[PDB]
């Protein structure tokens, strides 16, 4: 039992935090106010290492483990206010890079992987539909077999990164299968953006497949395998977003601490008033607890143990605590909280899709209950 | 002790609810998506009675009491999704109409009151500044006396309804005093809008006073009286917004109930799953409790009793419950909650300024503690 | 809409509070220490009116409505620390007096009701068994019909007032078929052959309130001692619990009122750091929570009671009241321990025992899940 | 970062859990019913190692670190229902053995420490008074210096283990001036003239754990029986409480682990509506909460203990651990009563008494407000 970062882990965390502070956060205020997703900074961040995860050195990755990745994304969440860019990165990593690295052929990997890992190509994820967003077994997207490939038809909505994406990872009925599709392929129609607020500057839209021919080699994994591949994605997504929010929570705490040590009222800093002080103590309690839960899930995974219930516990706890502390912060700032430059109300806006992405909290409760022997 | 609406009160509630349903809510979806504040519907609503409050028949009011007004605004909050319009109305009523009716001269009243009450003139409220939003005794807005009037100078920010306003109620240092100022008067410069999300389509901006001459008769009440007048405003505001959110909470419950009785999963309506069912039971518990607290505060006032602590309790409870239930609803809808057409995420957006308008929750706690003998 | 007590209600409340303060509370300290249930004070309180409820004047009652009764029991909960005596009274009233008045024949009522209402006879309730405490439809208690009556056999456990009871209201099987119509209600006198009342097992959650188990070994029940018609027991029982739910809620509302006043006093006086500790936002926030809880659930309870007095269906409102009051009483008791610190385990101060006695609120006429189910059903969720 | 027990820690935990299960828990049921504190079992457990902590082998200890000790006491809290015996042991270890080992002279340690560590002598702690329980700087206890020693006078109340104690660690005034330096610590033998130990007053919150009040009437303290230097008492006391905070937290972490396993079993078996009631989302949500709480505060406690073992400053981490564990234990005990229903007040099942015994966690080494103040100060908020 040891509760310090190894020197390697501190190095990973501190380098990533410097990058997020000095490169991404510099003009984050402006890009955010103007709802700009900077592909320039996005690619700088991807090439720095935020798109690597566990991908091996052979494809330009750093062969990081789960705890290592979580530490990078935690630094990212703490150091950069541009959380929409951070979310785009995490999605590209978990929904495309990691599935391709773990389940794709050597041909698919040699053609696409290193470009995704090093940020030459941006990727988007598409498995959610009106009735098929949750139940990703009943889906109105179908890829019928044909000579030397497939014919894909359907409509995927809420596609993170599609307005900027070069490739798309599509899940389609065949069993479900996973396909990589290049932007521009005939019959692939990317649609325009509907205004966003919850992680505002992170682009999303809907894509339409109208008799798209998918080459045989662009299938990821075996036929019918999509459901497992996708499942793997969500685990990683669950972890990375958990890391991101732990980082944001850390940022939120330091900010609130500043506002409390400086703001003078009644002849003393308002942090001596037990209302604000109690909210800060709550933030600190929440952050330390769910930080430890997250590290233990990641570390168990890196040990080869099965970490899926631990990560479910992590996502549950961080979802809840992040929302509650965001409320506490709005209460603590008062009439200075709606400062778009302070970016707190938008912080909570961006934290809204936490229970709206890789499982509501009821799904996590089901995972935990099953692990406990309750069904 | 009696817990039924009198026939008169039911009539007030049901007529207002029909108006909000049939007139205001009809195309609310569209105006909201397009961030449109319809001055047409605004004036229809004002003339219907939503701008009357306690103003006497002599000025076109209906001589309503506090409980009557709360019932109108509750129906309004339940029947119309266009909550930004509802907020504009409440502000016009509480920050301008009611102060003018209760503290203005017969000259000021005869010139302005009936036009405000019947909705021929829209009014905005201005007492909040960077360091003077909270402490409305230390303010960087000053009205120095001069022959036959005053010279006003300053800058008021976050002025609800200023982009659409015909008159402004200004609080200025002299003691503080209250002045009515017509739009366009020389040296009055209304500024353009900064984008909004928390009650989005409700217009706000900042105004600049540069050597404005205020006629003597445009002062409201006595010199130095501003602080009392303003205080009265906030009480009424506290009540009306409380009513509005109780109404929205009622709407939110019925909607969630629908989604739960219809949504079929695992062979049964998802309302038989104790997670969603427990959230609905919570909503119902919250709504009934804070509804009763609100009616009792209003009724105590109508009895001539001092209701200020009761209304503080009401605002506290409704602020908290509205936020919590909005969270519960996001959790209950899941991936259908970010439906801009369903308007739930925007509902919570509009509910954010509840602890950001007529007191944070700490101010209410102070009122209650003082009433209890604790300082 | 009106939030004032009528003068009649105000008198009912103030008179009952004076009685609780001046008669029941006076030596409550000692009786509580020595685990004494005073049958003397029990009978005085019952004859004063706490055993009357809705019973008409012709049987010695005061024809109180539900709201009136709730105001009486609220006064009792606020004015007297002897909460076990209060609970014993509430049980006699809700589980015995009221079923008999509402469902018993004129013969049965003429024989027993005035004695119960005036406190000459104490009554106990018996419908709970190891597996039959909850489902009082699946019951290991049987009263088979026979010539001129019934033969009863079984074992009822956790019987409030059984060691002191003169009569028992028993629920028993009479039509072992299905349907919600196989249990009936009988009144049985103490001492009747085959009835063996047991000795007391140590108690802490309402310590001084006596309870034990009774066993029926071929007891003959005369025909005239059945309460209501055959099979009606299930309805009878249901009604009992509703009245019980309301009265206990009133009692706890009263205790919360008491707890708030005490906590307010201790906060205005106790000086630490040079000022009354109620200026420390921790203690004051705990008091503000107590006040918010008290007012909210007080109004929920009054409205449920008032609805019943209107003839409206009050079952979901009463469920909401019980739910809220259970939760708030537990929470405020915790907050009170937190505010007192090391003076809270003061046996004479009686706070830890106060929360102990508040424990069986979710352990008598439904856990909180039952209330949630009543509400969910009333909402259309099943 | 590593989240596995080393083999040594795993052995320490498993051995202690076996001892708690097989020796202390075996007849815990009966001893609890009859309010018996077994000095026999107390001495066996102390000699096994529960009285050792960090004491070196030369005094009969095992040279455990804070994390090791916390794992032992966690095993004790999980494996033995006799929580009062556990609390008596923790008090002897944290309030007596550890101050003496850390601050006592070689003469004092040579005379007393091995006897305390091996359980030949039971020790009790005395620093609490009516107004001096909290501020153990403002104290109505005085030990004025004199020829070859001190003269002690005063009255200490709420003394854990005083009825059974052979020695007492006393905190007393010696420099009535200001400064945080006017109290000193003394070891005093049972029977010394002027020491009057009192009889037991009935208890429920850790019922079978003996406590009483002691009065000093011109007791002569030999000079060599002062612990540490003069005025050092305030530091000594502070250190005691830190160790106490950690150990009690461990104990409650252990109880929570026990409560979870029991609740899991009762949920996998109890069939209602044709299925195990753990499939009902109310009971399962309560269990999931228990699991979340247990894991979070378990990790907070281990990390505080580990930090201390590193030489880092652990005071705020230990405050956070105590805060979280107090709250979670109360909440989970409530959830457990809610899940059991009418079987929770089962005296042999011991849940209601479990929560009763969990009550003095915020009633011993700080309410929760003290922990919040430690954390706020460490955060820079004063």
């Amino acid at each position: 039992m040891d509760f310090n970062l190894s020197n390697s882990q501190s190095d990973i965390y501190e380098s990533a935090y410097r990058f997020a502070c000095d490169v991404l956060d510099q003009d984050a205020q402006t890009r955010i106010s103007q709802k700009i997703l900077s592909t320039e900074l996005w690619k700088k961040a991807a090439a720095y290492g935020f798109a690597h995860g566990p991908v091996s050195h052979q494809f330009g990755g750093s062969e990081l483990g789960a705890l290592d990745t979580a530490l990078m994304i935690e630094a990212l969440g703490k150091g950069s206010r541009d959380i929409g860019l951070s979310f785009s990165l995490c999605a590209h990593l978990c929904a495309c890079v990691i599935p391709l690295y773990r389940f794709g052929s050597s041909e698919l990997k040699d053609k696409y992987l290193e470009s995704l890992v090093t940020g030459k190509l941006i990727a988007a994820n598409a498995a959610t539909e009106p009735d098929a967003g949750s139940d990703i077994y009943n889906m109105q997207a179908t890829a019928q077999p044909c000579e030397g490939g497939y014919i894909l038809n359907g409509k995927k909505i809420f596609i993170t990164n599609a307005p900027i994406a070069d490739v798309f990872i599509i899940y389609a009925k065949t069993g479900v299968s996973a396909f990589l599709i290049e932007k521009g392929t005939p019959g692939l129609n990317v649609g325009e953006v509907i205004p966003k607020d919850c992680l505002s500057n992170c682009p999303w839209s809907e894509i339409v497949f109208n008799d798209i021919f998918i080459p045989q080699s662009q299938r990821i994994g075996m036929e019918g395998a999509g459901g497992a591949i996708f499942h793997d994605s969500m685990i990683w997504e669950k972890g990375c977003l958990s890391a991101l929010f732990v980082g944001g929570l850390a940022r939120l705490l330091e900010t609130t601490l500043e506002y409390a040590k400086a703001r003078q009222q009644f002849g003393k800093a308002i942090g001596q008033f037990q209302s604000v002080s109690n909210r800060i103590i709550d933030m600190k309690l929440r952050l330390e607890q769910c930080r430890l839960m997250l590290y233990r899930a990641c570390w168990k995974h890196d040990q080869g143990q099965d970490a899926e219930a631990d990560i479910a516990m992590s996502k549950l706890l961080i979802s809840e605590y992040a929302v509650q502390s965001g409320l506490d912060a709005i209460q603590t700032f008062g009439g200075a909280a709606m400062d778009q430059e302070l970016g707190l109300v938008r912080h909570l806006l961006n934290m809204i899709p936490s229970r709206i992405f890789s499982g509501t909290n009821d799904i996590q409760k089901e995972i935990i209950a099953r692990k406990l022997g309750l069904r």
